[PDB]
C-alpha cells in the first residue's frame, strides 16, 4: 500500500485502442478500419506531396526552433481563420475574431471547453448530437461542463431525424451551448442539407445559444473546402457569433504533428484583443506554447499559392478515392450475394460508414477476419484499398449472411 | 453586450511577455535576456548539430505522420525514463515506472498536476520553494491543487537558506506534495549541495511527502548529465517514489517542437500498468496524442550511440560558454569600475543569474539600453555573446553606479 495502490485499471480508448489491438494481430490480411486515417490505394499511410515540399522548404531555410508565442504562429493562426471564415468575410476583414494555434482538434476543443468553463457565465450545459464522436463527452466533462443531448440520427431510416433535432433544439434553454459538427458528422456521415442548416441557424439565433462548431474534416464532405465551410459561414453571416475548433489532421494528413486552431468570433477587434489576453493566460499553465512543425508546414501550404492549389487538388484526390471505395464496397457486397441494402455506405460522406453491424458481428469480423473497427459498427472507408475491398465485402457478407 | 463583453484585459506573461516586448523595440543593440534560451557566441538561436543530423535521418527515411499512441513514442518514452533514472537503476530495470510523452516540461507538469488532482487522495497542497519559476503557481492552481511554500533563497546572503528550508520542510504535513527542482533551480541558480540533498531526502522520506521533481535543465548545472540527475536518483534509491517532469527544450534546444515527459515511480510493473491506463485516460480528452517531431528527433539522438555522444559534447559546449559569459560579465563590471560584489553572477549555475537589481533598475535597463529581463532581476546569461557582454556590463554599471 503505496501511493497508487488504489488506482484501478482504466479501459482502452474506444477509438484509439483499436489501433493498439490491431497492432498486435499477426493476421497478414488484417485491416485497421478504426481511426479515421487516410490510406493511399495501396493501403499505406499517405503524406501529401505538398506536405513533402513544405517540409523541404523548411529544411532548406535552416529554420530555428525557438519558442513560438503562446497563441501560436501568426501566419498559421491568420491563415486558419481565413480558411474557415473565407477571405471575403466581414468577421475576418474587420478582425472581430481571435484564433489561437491549438494542439490539433482535440487540443483546440479542450482550450475552448476550458475557456467557456471560465468565461461562459450563462450556462454549464453542452448539447451534443445523438450520437457524437465518443471523445466530445470527456473533453467537455474534464473541462468542467455538463453534457446534454439533442436527437440527430435515425437508425431506422439511416439518416438525420430533422424533426427530432428541431424539436430538441427549439427547447434547449436560452444561452445554452450547442456543439455542431461543421461537416462529415462523426460518426454517421450524414450532414443537414443547406435548406436544413438555414432552419437550424434560425432556431439557434432565436434561442440565443452559443454555437460551438467542431470542424475536423473541411474538404471531406464534398471534396471542396469552401463548400464544406458553408454552414459555418452562414451562421456567422446570420449574426451568430460562434466559437470554432479546426483540425488539419485529416485534410493535410498531419495526424501526429498536431496542428489545429480554436477561434472565437467577437463583436469588435477590441473584444478580440481582450479574449486573446485571457486565452493566452489559459494556455500558459497548460502547455505554455504549441508544437511548431505541423504549424510551419500548414502555414507554408496555406500561404503559398502553388502549394495551396496543389493542396486543394490533393484534397479532391482523397475524397474521390474514398468515393470509389464506397462504390466498390457496395458492388462487392452484391457480387458476394448480400441481401441487405448497403445504400447507406454510398449515401454517407466523410471518411467513414456507420454500417449498422451489431457488436456480435463486429467481434466476429475482428476474430475471423482480423478487420478492426469501433464497436458501434463505424468503419473507416478511408483506409480501404483496391486490394482489400474484395476481402472486406466478403467478410461483411459472411458475418451478415 | 455580447458574450464576451465581460472578459477583461488579462496582463502579459511575466516571462513570455518579455519576448513580446523585446520583439517590438527598434534599438539595434537590444538584448533579450528574459526567457532562458540558448544563444550561440554570435548571439543567434542555436540548433544543435546532432539535432540537425537527427532531422536529416528522419527526412531520408521518408517517415509517415500517423498518430502516435496516447502515451507517446515508446522509444522516446523509454529513453527519457532511462536518461533520468540512469541505466543501472533498479526502478528502470524492474519496470516500476511509467513515463508518458508530455508537451514539453510545462505539458508534463500539468499532466502530473492533473493526475495528482485526480488520484492523490492524501492532500491538495503543493509546497513550492521561495522563490520558484513563476509558472509553477498557475500550473498547479488551474489543475485544482492548493499552493504552499517552503523557504529556499536567502537574498541577504545570495544563497540557499538551508536552515529555513529544513525547518519549513520538517513541518510540512505528512503525505503533502513538495515540488523540487532537480538542478539549476529557476530562478536563483543555487542548488543544494550533495550533503544537503542527502538531508532533504531523509526529511522527505520521514514526513512521507510526495516528491515532485521538475527537471528542466539536466546537463546545465554541472555540464554533466548523470551528475545533474544525482539528487533525483538518490531519492528513488533511498526508497522515495517520486513523480517527475522532464523537458528537452534547453538541453536539446528543441524549444518550439515541445518534447518532454512525465514519470511516476510505482511499486511494481503491474501498478505501473494501472497508472499508465489512467494517464492515457487523462491525456485523451486533453490533446489526444502528442506532437511527433521533437519526440522523433530526441529518440534518434538518445538511442543513437554516435548521436548521443555528440549530444553530450554539445551539452558541455553550451554550459562551458555560459560559464565564460559569467566570468567575462564580472570582469567587465570591474573594468567599468563597479563597486558592487558581482560574485553571485559567477557563483550561480544554469542559464541565469539572479542579479538582485531592483525594478527601477530593470526598467531603466530596458528603456535606456533596450536590455530585456524579467522584473525580478533574473537575467539569462545563456543569451549573452562575446560581442555584447561589454555593452551589458556597462549598462548594469550605469544603472547601478
Ligand atoms: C469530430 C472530430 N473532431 C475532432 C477530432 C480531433 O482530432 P485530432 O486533431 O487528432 O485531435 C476528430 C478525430 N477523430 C478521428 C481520428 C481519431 C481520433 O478519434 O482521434 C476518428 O473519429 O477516428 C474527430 O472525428
Ligand atoms: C523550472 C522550469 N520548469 C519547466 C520549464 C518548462 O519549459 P518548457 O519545456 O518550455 O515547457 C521551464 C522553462 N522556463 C524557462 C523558459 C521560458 C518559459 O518560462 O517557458 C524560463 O524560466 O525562462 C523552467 O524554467
Amino acid at each position: 500500500s503505496s501511493w497508487w495502490s488504489h488506482v484501478e485499471m482504466g479501459p482502452p480508448d474506444p477509438i484509439l485502442g483499436v489501433t493498439e489491438a490491431f497492432k498486435r494481430d499477426t493476421n497478414s490480411k488484417k485491416m485497421n478500419l478504426g481511426v479515421g486515417a487516410y490510406r493511399d490505394d495501396n493501403g499505406k499511410p499517405y503524406v501529401l506531396n505538398c506536405v513533402r515540399k513544405a517540409e523541404a522548404m523548411i529544411a532548406a531555410k535552416k529554420m530555428d526552433k525557438e519558442y513560438l508565442p503562446i497563441a501560436g504562429l501568426a501566419d498559421f493562426t491568420r491563415a486558419s481563420a481565413e480558411l474557415a471564415l473565407g477571405e471575403n468575410s466581414e468577421a475576418f476583414k474587420s478582425g472581430r475574431y481571435v484564433t489561437v494555434q491549438g494542439i490539433s482538434g482535440t487540443g483546440s476543443l479542450r482550450v475552448g471547453a476550458n475557456f467557456l468553463q471560465r468565461f461562459f457565465k450563462f450556462s454549464r450545459d453542452v448539447y451534443l448530437p445523438k450520437p457524437s464522436w465518443g471523445n466530445h463527452t470527456p473533453i467537455f466533462r474534464d473541462a468542467g461542463l455538463q453534457l446534454q443531448a439533442y436527437r440527430y440520427y435515425d437508425p431506422k431510416t439511416c439518416s438525420l431525424d430533422f424533426t427530432g433535432a428541431m424539436e430538441d433544439i427549439s427547447k434547449i434553454p436560452e444561452k445554452s451551448i450547442i456543439l455542431l459538427h461543421a461537416c462529415a458528422h462523426n460518426p454517421t456521415g450524414v450532414d443537414p442539407r443547406q435548406e436544413q442548416w438555414k432552419e437550424l441557424a434560425s432556431v439557434v439565433k432565436k434561442r440565443n445559444l452559443l454555437a460551438y462548431f467542431d470542424m475536423a474534416y473541411q474538404g471531406f464532405a464534398s471534396g471542396d473546402i469552401n463548400r464544406d465551410a458553408w454552414a459555418l459561414r452562414h451562421f456567422i453571416e446570420q449574426g451568430i457569433d460562434v466559437v470554432l475548433s479546426q483540425s488539419y489532421a485529416h485534410n493535410m494528413g498531419l495526424y501526429g504533428e498536431r496542428a489545429g486552431a480554436f477561434t472565437v468570433i467577437c463583436r469588435d477587434a477590441e473584444e478580440a484583443k481582450r479574449v486573446e489576453s485571457q486565452l493566452k493566460i489559459l494556455i500558459r499553465p497548460m502547455y505554455s506554447n504549441p508544437p511548431m512543425n505541423g504549424a510551419r508546414i500548414a502555414s507554408l501550404i496555406l500561404n503559398t499559392p502553388e502549394l495551396r492549389k496543389e493542396w486543394l487538388v490533393e484534397v479532391k484526390g482523397m475524397a474521390d478515392r474514398i468515393i470509389s471505395m464506397r462504390t466498390q464496397l457496395v458492388s462487392n457486397l452484391k457480387k458476394e450475394g448480400s441481401s441487405h441494402n448497403w445504400q447507406h455506405i454510398t449515401d454517407q460522406i466523410g471518411m467513414f460508414c456507420f454500417t449498422g453491424l451489431k457488436p456480435e458481428q463486429v467481434e466476429r469480423l475482428t476474430k475471423e477476419f482480423s478487420i478492426y473497427m469501433t464497436k458501434d459498427g463505424r468503419i473507416s472507408v478511408a483506409g480501404v484499398a483496391s486490394s482489400n475491398v474484395g476481402y472486406l465485402a466478403h467478410a461483411i457478407h459472411q458475418v451478415t449472411k
